[PDB]
DNA sequence: CCAGATCGTGCGACACACCGGGCCAATTGGCCGATGCCGTCCCGCGAACCCCTCTACCGTGTTGAGCAGCAGCGGCCT
């Protein structure tokens, strides 16, 4: 399974959150198995 | 003065100088040929060597200092 590089995740300020926007809280709950995250949405189907 | 050392000279011996002959001793050193023991290998069996599998009373919780970013909150502004 892929797993994430500690460097670019936990040193401040973590460079994955800046880049995607995320808090690090956030971030580390998605990564070690504490909630989803929606990766995909039908914007216009569910519009229609 | 004059007689032996030194040297001249002479006669002989002569130890080889030659450069050429004519045979030989010692001493071979090869493996010739024949005989014999060891290295390698191909099984043969067996001791051990490692791996996998299953057992059903039942049983249910582990210092100080320096610098920077984030969360909560007081208080405008709409």
């Amino acid at each position: 399974a892929p797993v994430t590089h500690i460097w670019y995740f936990k040193g401040v300020p973590s460079r994955l959150g800046y880049l995607l926007d995320l808090a690090p809280k956030d971030l580390e709950k998605v990564i070690y198995f504490a909630a989803y995250m929606i990766t995909y949405v039908d914007d216009e189907r569910r519009t229609r």
